[PDB]
C-alpha cells in the first residue's frame, strides 16, 4: 500500500498568506543557517508553544529556530494548518543551501507534520527527521467537540477519535513513519489519550517510529502531563539525542533512569522554567475567541477517498 504519490496538492490559501506565518529567529528563512522548524499545539502560537523551550534550546544547540504561526492559534482547519508546514519546509529547505532539515513538534503540530508527509510528496525529500511531542496521529478519545457548547473549533473536530481526518490518515498509510520519528509522550497524558499501553494502540505511536513513552523509561509511577512531556529535562535528553542521531532517531542509549526528571530542563533561565511549567495557559483565551462551528471540516480533494462514509459539514465523504 504505497503512499499518496505525484504532485502535490494545489494549497487553497495565498502563498504570501503562507510566508506571512513563517518566522526564523534573528534570520530570514531564506538565508539561513542550520534552520529547525518547530510546528506548536492547538491553541497557541509558534512562540507561544516553544519560547520557553525549544526556541532557546534548539538555539543552544546551534540550530536557527523557525516556527510556523497559523492563524487563528492553530484552531482552523488542519489542512491549512499543514499548508503553512509544507510552505515552510520549501521555503527553509531553499533557504539553507538546498539541505534537508529536522522539524520538531509540539502536540497538533505532530499530526500536521504527519499529514503534510503523507499527502504533499515533494516535502518528503526535504525534512531529514521528526521530533514529535505528544502528537495524536489516532485522535484523543478526550475532550470533544461537543463538551459544554455545541459548536467546536474546526481543529477540535478534527483531532478527535473518529474523526474524518484521522480515519483518512490512517487509511492512506499515514500511521506508520515516513521520515525517521521520534515520539515522546506520556501515558498520564491529560490531552491524548489512549497512552497508557506502550504499544501501537497509543495515539502517540507509529510503526517504525523511535516511540519513547517516559514511563517505559521512567516507571509506572513517573508522572508527566501534555505540556511537560514538550518542556522536561528527560523530554530535552531524549530530542537532543533524536536531533544528533545519524539514524535520524534518538537513541535508547542516550537516555535512561537517571534523566527522568519531569520538571523544566535544567538549560532553561529561571523565567523560562516558570513560563514551561505554566504552558497551557494562553490556549483557553484563544479556543473561546476562536472560529468554532457545530461538524467537522471537510476533506480536501487529495484526502476525500480514505475517508468515504464520515460524516463533515458539507454530508458524506464521497470519493
Amino acid at each position: 500500500m504505497a503512499l499518496p504519490s505525484g504532485s502535490d496538492p494545489a494549497f487553497s490559501q495565498p502563498k504570501s498568506v503562507l510566508d506571512a506565518g513563517l518566522t526564523c529567529q534573528g534570520a530570514s528563512p531564506s538565508s539561513v543557517s542550520k534552520p529547525i522548524l518547530l510546528v506548536p499545539g492547538t491553541g497557541t502560537t509558534g512562540p507561544q508553544s516553544f519560547d520557553s523551550n525549544w526556541i532557546p534550546l534548539s538555539a543552544q544547540l546551534g540550530y536557527t529556530p523557525c516556527w510556523i504561526s497559523p492563524p487563528p492559534f492553530m484552531l482552523n482547519d488542519t489542512q491549512v494548518n499543514t499548508e503553512y508546514m509544507v510552505n515552510a519546509i520549501t521555503t527553509l529547505y531553499a533557504g539553507s543551501g538546498n539541505n534537508k532539515l529536522p522539524v520538531l513538534t509540539w502536540s497538533q503540530g505532530g499530526l500536521v507534520a504527519q499529514w503534510g508527509l503523507t499527502f504533499f510528496p515533494s516535502i518528503r525529500s526535504k525534512v531529514d527527521r521528526l521530533m514529535a511531542f505528544a502528537p495524536d496521529y489516532k485522535g484523543t478519545v478526550l475532550a470533544g467537540p461537543l463538551d459544554a457548547l455545541a459548536v467546536s473549533a474546526p481543529s477540535v473536530w478534527q483531532l478527535t477519535t473518529g474523526s474524518a481526518l484521522t480515519t483518512a490518515l490512517r487509511n492512506a498509510g499515514g500511521l506508520t513513519q515516513i521520515v525517521p520519528t521520534t515520539n515522546l509522550y506520556s501515558a498520564t497524558d491529560e490531552a491524548v489519550q489512549p497512552q497508557v499501553s506502550n504499544s501501537p494502540l497509543d495515539s502517540s505511536y507509529l510503526f517504525n517510529g523511535k516511540n519513547v513513552q517516559a514511563q517505559a523509561v521512567c516507571g509506572p509511577l513517573f508522572v508527566i502531563d501534555h505540556a511537560g512531556s514538550l518542556t522536561s529535562q528527560f523530554s530535552y535528553v531524549v530530542g537532543r539525542s533524536a536531533l544528533r542521531s545519524t539514524t535520524g532517531q534518538a537513541r535508547s542509549a542516550d537516555y535512561g533512569i537517571t534523566d527522568c526528571n519531569p520538571l523544566p530542563a535544567n538549560d532553561l533561565t529561571p523565567e523560562q522554567k516558570v513560563a514551561a511549567a505554566a504552558l497551557l495557559a494562553p490556549a483557553a483565551a484563544a479556543i473561546v475567541a476562536g472560529p468554532k462551528q457545530n461538524c467537522e471540516p471537510d476533506l480536501m480533494p487529495y484526502a476525500r477517498p480514505f475517508a468515504v462514509g464520515k460524516r463533515t459539514c458539507s454530508g458524506i465523504v464521497t470519493p
